[PDB]
């Protein structure tokens, strides 16, 4: 006899958990709880703030829903119209020099001349072959040339795509990307260098939504409180130390025992695999390849540079600095950094030098991102990472050898990317059938380990869905059928269904 | 305020209507009610009976189950061993005096060798072509060519879809049949012609089931026995005559009115759009084509004969018989026609003369159901097509002339097939969401028009996915997306979910 | 027996009997004679003068000799270095206001950006189409769509050619134009649009000779010279009225007879058939189509106004100008036209007005030399052609408003161009080997109707070879196998061959 | 001076030579002499005889004349109707017990079912493949397995080829095969399997000539006969032993010394650098590659059995055999072998067993000639290649155990075939023109070294030709074009051009 027994065991308050949660909260059927070892709900989707008081967020991959559920969520969670700041999708592809609008292959006329030529005739070749293909590519780096050639393909995706994944191209698999021919679009490109014109895809129809108070990790906060306090357990309190998956009971750090029907684990499957002391799926799980990201963040005194101006996010495919992409977070809400009126010294100046005085002055303040990522493969000295992030920024010329930091921010976390290898599927067939024969629905960006639903749309919906699998038979159709999900309208599941209509 | 009120009303007690009810039933949540005009439920999934105790189904499209929650139904409906029969999927083509093994192409060693290298070189031409293909067929004609070349084409596939369509290949759509890409496997092709090999697709792995007693009918029978009887309103006292989706109230033709939320219609769209007297839905649903479909039923005396043997179905593109497809249906169950001691006179011989005596003799008894259609493009005699199909019969060698017929059956079903033609999604995409818009669920054979969704399995899963939308928020697969459903094991979706499981705690 | 006896009889003296002529006399075995109704030899390839001086030669295509025999005549006719003028091979497409570098493909980053996005996007799907192709083009309008892209076929070579055959495109076969593959070099196009770049086809190692003086005319007359007057016959006394094929005999105009056992024809095989009074052949001749062509020149008064320069001859696929190709031909030769102290009056301004002064005045003059063609499928007005011209040469800013023109030319060529049609091959392989049967060599331009063979280097050698297959058993190369001399150095036939070295010794 | 002064000197008197020297005879203007070592006209196709009476030829390449000019000299040399005896072309292939009519690939359905299928299988690959091609092939290997795919190539054409030229498929060029597209007919080799046809490639149309007398042989002795005798130094008197290209002079054996104009030089062009005493000519001439050419005659007493009938020559892609073709030599000629009275004694019995008796019998008697090819990578015993040839000869059932060979003849030829090697017109387009900057025109099988031109009718031509390049300024097409060539009627020039006719 366990100290606690529920139904619906959910362990995480990641977006995964809460998605897992609020569905169950909606139906009210089967009875539930939801433990994680953190008292502040949010997970990896939380947000942090230097002493200086500068907010940053774990990722520079904006909210893209793709199902009215998370909307229903998000905007109950933050109704008002001012919880909200809406921008458009703006971002560029850092490139000898220049700043080229996203897509890359549509903006070439930036480069010089005798490189468009070498690119044009890559992308013909793909073209002319691409007309003959009766093969799918096999892996990512097939795809990538494919669909760019050769000459575009080296100057971005490729060695952008490295500094990403921290793995080559060459090893990772092309599912993830979704069901789109692998094939250049020749005219659009052509046509583009031909008039001599850059264009961004984005305009008044891109656009996302950033919230105005407390980055991301806000969203989660308001979307956790809508939950009955009492069937929460988050701290120390809510911490699991072992799963014994054959008595389906959990066992807290504190000693307490719960009982589950189910188990939705949202925990990395690595760790779960360690704590259910399954032998052969601490085995298993180890062979899961992941990259560890750091986020570096910097503060700068002045207003926004010109330079700058709306930009939000950019991509370096480029050697000439450490991290891959880098965000505008001052760009995304004015609280996100301290008003105009705050006092803050000087730490440092862009080139590295101290600053004339160390007396407070004032703002107004903008404020950088940065995403690096380091693995087996390619190593990063966690001791030198921020100053070469920031002499990034000086050889990017985002900032002038001259500008003033005033915050500075680094963090490492140990699981950033479940990567897209060609082992992960072969991997992943074994251990989640596994799980799954005994009630275990481990679920989410290190829960199931699938990149292309580990974002918070994606993994929101994964929790949600396993919730429907358990209660009312739902298929799992993001887990198993994201090229399904992403192709289309999900409007059918609500926050309010006709259930609890007709209930009321 | 009217005389009864729901949250969900069903019409129809058809597979389709029989699937919302029972996912209401095992919801067990909103309330809910059924209405048929016949007293009997099934819908066309019913089964015939003639005078002389021969049964006949209305189609010989047996049952495959795409979906784990459609099994649950049928067993539980009919939960006994002996409820069943298993048989293997046998199936052949009648060309040029022989039967051919289906699939057509893989057996073409049996035709003449002259035939195989028209056929081979039509597949060598489309291989080609394929290899260099940068669109897709837009026609069911093209698909047809394009995966089977000219040859094989044009003596089966073709002239064996005018008969079963009533339509030409060219004037049909092809994405009702599924997302395979339209290309021919010449290897398998040409290996077989190569070893003289014929080879059926089937075997011990590949069959189908069938209920013991009452047809497919008896299937719906059991499975509509299952609901609770007060929730039920089957026959005349079940009969809609009208619709009124701006109050939300329906209409009986005994004068009772039922008010509901949410309306689950499975009669045929085109009767919805009179029943709601909306005359720009009345215009579009206008524009649907449909083929009607004849059945004829043919008892036998006499033990089964061996050019008989296991046969199943029966493929017939040739223009020596008015139907496209036969059914041994004595090969399904002893139980679909008399015992061999039960005594029936000859009524005619096969070559249509009358026998000299009145004299009831004994059986055995074997069973033919036979199929024909009809349209607007393609006419049927329907005071002939009795005595056209039997001759049918002797010109194919399925009946000797001297063989003593004891039972025939023939029934015209108006709505038979609707038909992928070429304008059908156009149409329905401006039908199928103004009744959504009202909370009206348009689905099944008729109530949706999408053949690929029409059968047994599949209208079922249409009843019960919409049920799903309305009341948890389910997506309907089946009516969207069929290749996604019949790609796939469909077993998440069962009689007995986790909210069952829990409540009953 | 006839009044003159030779072994070869050769008709006409232009460049082809001229080649048969002089090969005949290098070989100086079989006796010989060479017959033409003009006392100056050289046929159509013969120079006009204006009564002002002004020189204008049939046609703007340059002399690219493919044979080091024809290089042998020449310079034997005129040895001196100061006989011939070198130019390098520069010409333009006159389009929407500009001239745009031959070839036109490779320099259309002249022309707007959305147009040059048009261009490109035809090329795409010309280039992607190549990839798959497994046919040949069959009319010159397929091969030209092939090669260039419907932008790129539309803007020049479409219009160009209607122009220049009078006849449209796809009614013209492609074999004439060699055996290069049609097909779009895609790279090279995007390449100089995204340099943009412009790039002729000429330079310093692209170039080609003309005469000193008196035109193209010239090198004829100065290569008859060479022949023995007394096996000439130019003149009235050279007309040929009758050909017996049977008896093998010819009469001339003056009544006098010629016997020959092989005869070699240079004048068109129409007349020729005439002639014969073969009524099979007149038959089959007429159904060979042809062109007439307009040649118009103009002197102008003034030097070389800047925006002429260098340019030597010119293409104009637009509607603003009746010609197809203008030639700049005092860029030929200084001796062309006038020197600058010749005195001449204005005869009329450009714009069509009448001068302010009929006062004679000086030069320095150039000239100009336009083509218009001609048919039954393009009719033109021969009474306004020549004013038609000169406001064409307006409309092309290739001549101001104001300019003076002090000498003008027409001429009317009936038979200007052979045309390439799709009916010619299967017409001419029935008169050409009927007439070979009765050992008459019926060649050149019109001898053997062949476009592609017609220019003067080819024509001359058309003669010798027929001589050369007559004397020597050799291939008739040229007039069979045009792709095959076109594409190799043809150095291996001299003026003085090892026969000639060997006997003189 | 020398001894004696011609404008054009002939060296050899084989085809090449006879077809110069006969075009010269022709033309009766410039003066001409032949000279060759051997008292016999016809070089490499004369003919031998054995002690026993049989005849034997060089090879098994029946004459099919491109040319009238051939016809007239093959006429007036033999003008009576019984010079020669006219036979279908009829050949077949050994494969795995069968004789399989040429060609190959239409008469697949006399193998076995399942290796029809991999052919077909095969063919229908190269068949798909042909259909998106954009490159030509590079070598005769890729030529071979895109016309005929992968299983009928190595069936038939890769191992036949092999032993035919002694050297891989994949280092020979493919130019010389002519023009046509590698592509295979599909629909003529699935037809013939469906079908279970077979079908060779003769009829009474597809037929050739041979001389009733004297082997090939009797051709060009004949050919030579119509020559003006005084204009030939044939024997010893007629051996060249030195070229001194500056001066112009030939210097014999006798001492004797020629001097010419111009040199129509027909011997193997390696000998003729060696005779020039032209070191770069010797180093550039060793570099060409050649095989050596066993040919094997076997007489064997009896009619004519029944399962060889009517055949001519057959093809050996198989180990069980050293030979590459065969030719049932008796068929063409009732005078190729002894007439059925004479009487020969048993040599051995083809099992390799002495006869009961050495008692003379009678005939009738029939005859094969075998051709087995030499090289540095496929080398012969000459001390076992005749024994290995008739046990060649049981194991392709040819002969039986029992039958009695009545003569034998075995002789190799140095050079054979000059290979079409991928590097040949990289050393012949260093070799030709410079000796064409002495006025020497090396021609024929090894005076020029170009297979494709190497067989009688093309080496005949090429010697007139030659002459009437030098005399009247004729392309010299077969020697550059052979497709042009081949492709054409060559009825132009003729034995009495118009020349001759207006010179009467």
């Amino acid at each position: 006899h366990p100290d606690i027994s529920v139904d619906v065991l959910v362990i995480g308050a990641g977006p995964t958990g809460l998605g897992a949660a609020k569905r169950l909260n909606q139906i009210d059927g089967p009875s539930w709880m939801i433990v994680d070892s953190n008292e502040t709900p949010g997970g990896l989707a939380s947000t942090d703030v230097t002493p200086e008081g500068f907010l940053y967020d774990v990722g520079g991959h904006v909210i893209f829903s793709h199902y009215k559920y998370f909307d229903d969520c998000l905007d109950e969670a933050l109704p008002k119209e001012d919880d909200w700041y809406t921008h458009q999708r703006i971002s560029y592809v850092r490139c000898q020099g220049q700043w080229v609008p996203y897509p890359f292959q549509n903006n070439i006329s930036m480069l010089p001349k005798e490189e468009q030529v070498k690119c044009i005739d890559g992308m013909i070749d793909a073209a002319l072959e691409a007309r003959v293909a009766n093969t799918k590519p096999k892996t990512f780096d097939e795809w990538i040339v494919r669909m760019m050639g050769t000459g575009i393909a080296d100057l971005f995706m490729r060695p952008y795509n490295f500094k990403v994944w921290a793995v080559p191209t060459t090893k990772m698999q092309c599912a993830w990307l979704g069901e789109r021919v692998a094939a250049p679009n020749l005219k659009a490109v052509t046509t583009n260098v031909i008039l001599g014109k850059t264009a961004g895809n984005w305009g008044p129809n891109a656009t996302f939504r950033f919230p105005a108070r407390g980055g991301t990790g806000g969203i989660w906060i308001a979307v956790a409180n809508t939950l009955p306090k009492e069937k929460t357990r988050f701290g120390e309190k809510g911490k699991v130390t072992k799963v014994n998956a054959n008595n389906k009971t959990v066992t807290l750090q504190d000693g307490t025992t719960i009982g589950y029907k189910k188990l939705v684990s949202t925990m990395a499957v690595d760790f779960l695999a360690e704590a259910m002391n399954d032998q052969e799926l601490v085995g298993l799980t180890k062979q899961l390849f992941y990259s560890s990201t750091h986020v570096i963040g910097v503060g700068v005194r002045g207003s926004r540079p010109e330079r700058i101006g709306d930009k939000c996010w950019l991509y370096f495919p480029e050697d000439n600095c450490p991290f891959y992409r880098a965000t505008i977070f001052s760009n995304y809400s004015p609280y996100n950094q301290p008003e105009a009126s705050a006092a803050l010294p000087t730490m440092q100046l862009a080139d590295g030098s101290r600053p004339q005085s160390t007396e407070a002055k004032e703002g107004p303040y903008w404020s950088i991102m940065l995403e690096v990522s380091e693995s087996s493969m390619k190593p990063v000295n966690q001791e030198t990472i921020l100053a070469d992030c920031i002499q990034g920024l000086v050889n990017t010329e985002m900032l002038k050898p001259t500008d003033e930091i005033v915050s500075t921010y680094h963090r490492r976390f140990d699981h950033g990317y479940p990567t897209p290898t060609l082992e992960r599927e072969g991997t992943l067939t074994q251990i989640l059938p596994k799980l799954q024969d005994k009630d275990i629905w481990s679920r989410g960006r290190f829960g199931s380990w699938r990149y292309e639903v580990g974002n918070q749309d994606h993994s929101f919906m994964l929790g949600v869905e396993a919730v429907d699998n358990i209660v009312n038979g739902a298929v799992e159709l993001t887990l198993n059928y994201p090229d399904f999900v992403n192709g289309r309208q999900n409007t059918e599941r609500r926050l309010v269904d006709g259930a609890q209509v007709f209930a009321k």
